[PDB]
């Protein structure tokens, strides 16, 4: 018996029998949608984010956030050392690369955060 | 958002680091993506459909071209592509990183379109 079909990416049509100026533009828009890192935000309808949030919990084995680390420090039942804390902070960055890819704007943001923490920690001295 | 504890009675190296992580979480623009758990971000989806009158995506434009019952001209197609950028500014503001990304996309399309036509000639 047939299960309902999952959502996915647009299947590209090598050839189309519409107007040439529209067909050309289609091929161009497909490349943008498929290859350009900056298109990530605009590829799919916004309601497909639910689906992506679901895929995140399938892809990333150990999810992590700054909130989760801060709340765990306060609770006092998780972290005995600063190195333990930093392994979770590194994990945020590793998860981000894992899910978003190294070329993504989010990978760049993760890198900025890493060094912004280094700055703040060194300035705390 | 996490309520900051001015003083904590954990180890000094952990406590110092906590204060540092809080500043990152609270003040650093680049931390926005990593502040809260990913499942908290589903909330924004519903607000988007309240704010943006005519939502639009690249998927919607691509599927509509293929179907052949929407777009008669290239200018029609581009009005929907422009709409994606107008919606982005509307929802995120002009100064946002996402507004910059929308701008990069506009030009990335210009690049690809010109590389398509110059490739032919
Ligand atoms: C200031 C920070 O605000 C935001 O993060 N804003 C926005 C975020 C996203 C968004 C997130 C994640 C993903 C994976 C996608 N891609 S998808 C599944 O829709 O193809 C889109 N779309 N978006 C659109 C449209 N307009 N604004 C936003
Ligand atoms: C409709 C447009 O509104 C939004 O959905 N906006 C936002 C969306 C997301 C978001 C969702 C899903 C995913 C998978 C990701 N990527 S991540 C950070 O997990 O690597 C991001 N973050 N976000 C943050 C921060 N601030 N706003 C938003
Ligand atoms: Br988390
Ligand atoms: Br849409």
């Amino acid at each position: 018996h047939p299960r309902p079909l999952p959502a996915g990416k647009h299947a590209h049509r090598q050839s189309l029998e519409t107007i040439p100026e529209v067909a050309e533009l289609y091929h161009c828009i497909y490349k943008l949608y498929n290859e350009e890192e900056s298109s990530v935000w605009f590829r799919e309808p916004v309601n497909a984010l639910a689906q992506e949030i679901f895929t995140y919990y399938d892809v990333v084995k150990s999810p992590m956030s700054l909130r989760h680390i801060l709340d765990n420090i306060v609770k006092g039942d998780t972290y005995s050392t600063a190195l333990q804390v930093m392994e979770d902070v590194e994990l945020i960055w590793k998860n981000c690369i894992t899910f978003n890819g190294a070329n993504s704007l989010l990978a760049t943001e993760a890198g900025k955060c890493r060094s912004a923490l280094d700055r703040i920690r060194r300035a705390y001295q």
